[PDB]
């Protein structure tokens, strides 16, 4: 109702992009009535997307992190984010019990409809720019899409892409804030 | 009572050039002293539906105005229609039109009404939305608080672009901003 | 009395020292929404070095920083650029009668944004944004907000204002920027 659904703010890897637990996705979802206030950042610690080099690897330009939810708002097992520490805040960590329901934290289906025969509108997307290493001249685009995945009831997906040729740049980002209309 | 919105549907509610030619999706959530705001626009017909700058070089901007009285009631003078601007009830509105919404109005000390005194830029918020969800099609959304005359409160959205777009449908991604509330 | 809001008040009375005493008004509003702080910021320089920007006359004037430093209790330290006099909890459009003793719930989270130490420094304690001088679209200036990266304090929120363009006689008064950060409690 007014609680926080988050990933914990530690640096302990909780996310799988290319290989297992290669990244820490810090995501904090806070319910303010009909809108959800969201704060996001990413640290890649290992694998394909850890150290970006577009001189040696020119085709590594984008990747996606998917969060898939069922009818009750529980994170599905096939999401990129691990189910382990995706829960309500208890202090600096989480409560002992994994949550039953989080429908109030899901994106609104009327505002952000699933793919169908009807006309797809752009309002289910939010664009933002974060910066690698905190450097102002190293931007990367974060594209957030609501409810556009199949095999779920609700989805939040993060697409990270860049158009610059980076040479040995560690992929860890500044933080970005956005919001979206809630289901309940 | 914590949310003022246009309804999350796609039923056209806004007049830019011709009558009801657009859908302005605006949600205002009260968070104490600040109002969390989320906004997108879909133009369905008329002058600003399919943008062609190579045919029409002058069509580069337009403004949607919301004008309020002392009680925070929307005026029929505004670009957005009064019919579907109300407090949240599920995925729709309350059956009765609201009487007072001063808590949702932009703070007068922070954003003063037009007057002989100095005008500061802090009553403006700048954002970038994208047409058709395409990253290579940016358009500027300029939000201004309490800068219209003939009303007590106002939130205006100015859409502008500097790129030459050919056959591009004006339907936008969402943008989130906030402002200081009157009470 | 509103304990869910820490602000400078939304007036235009100089409260901040960048180059000379009270040369600016920093309007900052911190609204607590559970474990996230919704923040709203703008800057008006009224006098001194950074008031009227002329980069043709003064090529090197391209940046400045406004620092807010806090102790263990979340009280603003006097060596901060922002004056303590009107940094308080909200009462109407003004502040409460007496200065606050605690505001830990408004401080940046320490696990999320750790104090300078021997550990690996992560970029997530930075929020980048762009505001505009005079409200003109062709006059951008980058606002860089960093959490808990100053030494000599327990908490800190710093605002670095910088620009790349050569501005000639431009009054440094900005549009508003909204962001959020994870709260300590
Ligand atoms: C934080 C920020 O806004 N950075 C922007 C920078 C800076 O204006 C300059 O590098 C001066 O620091 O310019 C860019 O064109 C770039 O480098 O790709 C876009 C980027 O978004
Ligand atoms: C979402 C986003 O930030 N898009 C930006 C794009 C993309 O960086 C590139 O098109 C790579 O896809 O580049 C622009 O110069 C453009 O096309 O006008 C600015 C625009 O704001
Ligand atoms: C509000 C906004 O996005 N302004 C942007 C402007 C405008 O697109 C053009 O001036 C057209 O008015 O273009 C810039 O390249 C510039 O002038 O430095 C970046 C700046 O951020
Ligand atoms: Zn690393
Ligand atoms: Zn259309
Ligand atoms: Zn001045």
């Amino acid at each position: 109702d007014t609680r926080t659904l988050w990933t914990t703010p530690d640096t302990s890897p909780n996310c799988t992009i290319a290989q297992d637990k290669d990244s820490k996705l810090t995501l904090v979802l806070t319910k303010c009535g009909s809108q959800i206030l969201a704060n996001v950042s990413l640290i890649v610690v290992a694998g394909k997307y850890h150290i970006i080099n577009n001189k040696t690897n020119p085709k590594i330009k984008s990747f996606t992190i998917k969060l898939l939810f069922n009818k009750n708002g529980v994170l599905l097992d096939n999401s990129n984010l691990g189910k382990a520490y995706w829960n309500f805040r208890s202090g600096n960590s989480n409560v002992s019990t994994a949550y039953e329901k989080a429908i109030g934290f899901m994106p609104n289906l009327v505002a952000y409809p699933k793919p169908s025969n009807s006309k797809k509108y752009a309002r289910d997307i939010v664009y933002g720019t974060i910066y690698l290493g905190g450097k102002p001249d190293q931007p990367a685009v974060i594209k957030t899409t609501f409810n556009q995945e199949t095999g779920c009831e609700y989805s939040i997906t993060f697409n990270f892409s860049w158009s610059k040729t980076y040479e040995n740049v560690e992929f860890e980002t500044t933080s970005f804030t956005f919001s979206y209309i809630a289901q309940e």
